[PDB]
């Protein structure tokens, strides 16, 4: 059991308004054949155009919410939707555009699908609330059949070509006039009551109702992602590498130990308390601070309460020393806190929109991440750059260019003149915290923190 049987019902009461008399019995291989398509009985990789939710979670950053709204079914234009904010309007004969004939309306969707997706995934798995009108009209811009490579590359072919009989994969397709092997999955066959507004809304206030398709395509990929990654979670789901993920992670992992050693160093906390992962390892090993660890996982939902996590009655004083809360997204951090939060409003091939202002933050696994709001920080200031090191200065073993910098914290600089291995280290450790910035985590400190404080551990 790993793709989705044609066999399977289909529930069709959700198509009765589009599809009046439509059979309350249905398989999915008898509405691939009403929707016009010919599978031919054909072990060729493609046995479904539907697939099961899990597949579909697997193939999240494939997804695109779709919506059909009839202007005017044959003899009316068509209003297509996408969760890009793209409307296009179809005639037979929150962007809008003006109706147009379906030969040209398909080039525009090719051309859209592969400028979202070629850096995100190898398919497109567009996500319904299926009434009717969807279905009936992808036959006017999906061809499909035996899974295929691309004329120019090695990945799967996602669009094919009637000018000139070829298929291509998202980055090879301009030019190209049909969808080739798309997926798709009707969210009302998970078992919901009433309509697509009424469960959106239950959980997100973001996103609007317009009366647009492209509005409802929105709400659809938004409620999906609800149910597969806010009250649902799922962090063994691993995800391909199609970015940054590995360089963002180190970076991470040196920008934590960077900071936590200097505020140690520079304000000498008795005690350190550790909020968040449950796997967390301590990140400055050697430092001589009391280490305690709180277990708290990845919120997904709403960001947690500071009143649920600190009381109820651990060394009971979180006011003692200093609280790290490192991608531990709270709704107010305390004074005396470290805080690492990432920025859900950022624009990146990681960061897949979300529910309620939240995204979808996809690096080796799926996080879905609490809107980013500014008011948690009230009590702290944001963490200036700087690089601190008490290693010796030695090279060992990329030419040079000498390094002036007020924030290169050695004993070199204190002397008067950055050695090279304090420059090098420098130099990779700013392109390692501006991965970081750029991936969309900040950095937030107590008030008091000040770098002038760590001059006289150089003593
Ligand atoms: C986006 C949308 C449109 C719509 N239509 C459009 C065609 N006339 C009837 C109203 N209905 C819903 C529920 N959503
Ligand atoms: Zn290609
Ligand atoms: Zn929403
Ligand atoms: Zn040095």
């Amino acid at each position: 059991p790993t793709h989705l049987s044609v066999d399977t019902k289909f529930k069709t009461e959700g198509l009765c308004v589009d599809i009046p008399g439509i059979p309350k019995d249905m398989t999915y291989r008898r509405l691939i054949s009403m929707m016009g398509f010919k599978m031919n009985y054909q072990v060729n990789g493609y046995p479904n155009m539907f697939i099961t939710r899990e597949e579909a979670i697997r193939h999240v950053r494939a997804w695109i919410g779709f919506d059909v709204e009839g202007c005017h079914g044959t003899n009316l234009p068509l209003q297509l939707g996408f969760s890009t904010g793209v409307n296009l309007v179809a005639v037979p004969t929150p962007l809008m555009y003006k109706g147009l004939p379906w030969n040209v309306v398909r080039i525009k969707i090719v051309q859209m699908l592969s400028d979202t997706l070629k850096n995100l995934s190898d398919r497109v798995v567009f996500v319904l609330w299926a009434h009717g009108f969807e279905l009936t009209s992808m036959k006017y811009f999906v061809k499909i059949g035996p899974e295929r490579t691309c004329c120019l590359c090695d990945r799967r072919a996602t669009c094919f070509s009637t000018a000139s009989d070829t298929y291509a994969c998202w980055h090879h397709s301009i030019g190209f006039d049909y969808v080739y092997n798309p997926f798709m999955i009707d969210v009302q066959q998970w078992g919901f009551t009433g309509n697509l507004q009424s469960n959106h809304d239950l959980y997100c206030q973001v996103h609007g109702n317009a009366h647009v398709a492209s509005c409802d395509a929105i709400m659809t990929r938004c409620l999906a992602v609800h149910e597969c990654f806010v009250k649902r979670v799922d962090w063994t789901i691993e995800y391909p590498i199609i970015g940054d993920e590995l360089k963002i992670n180190a970076a991470c992992r040196k920008v934590q130990h960077m900071v936590v050693k200097a505020a140690l160093l520079a304000d000498k906390f008795p005690v350190l308390h550790d909020i968040g992962n449950p796997k967390a390892i301590k990140c400055v090993p050697q430092a001589d601070v009391e280490w305690k660890f709180y277990d708290a996982q990845p919120c997904s939902d709403k960001a947690y309460k500071i009143e649920e996590l600190f009381y109820s009655y651990h060394s009971d004083k979180f006011t003692d020393g200093v609280c790290l809360f490192w991608n531990c997204n709270v709704d107010r951090y305390p004074a005396n806190s470290i805080v690492c939060r990432f920025d859900t409003r950022v624009l990146s091939n990681l960061n897949l929109p979300g529910c309620d202002g939240g995204s979808l933050y996809v690096n080796k696994h799926a996080f879905h991440t609490p809107a980013f709001d500014k008011s948690a920080f009230v009590n702290l200031k944001q963490l200036p750059f700087f690089y601190y090191s008490d290693s010796p200065c030695e090279s060992h073993g990329i030419d040079y260019v000498p390094l002036k910098s007020a924030t290169c914290i050695t004993r070199c600089n204190l002397g008067g003149a950055v050695c090279r291995h304090h420059a090098n280290e420098y130099r990779l450790y700013l392109d390692a915290y501006n991965m970081m910035i750029s991936a969309g985590f900040s950095l937030w400190v107590y008030k008091q923190f000040d770098t002038y404080n760590l001059w006289n551990t150089f003593t």
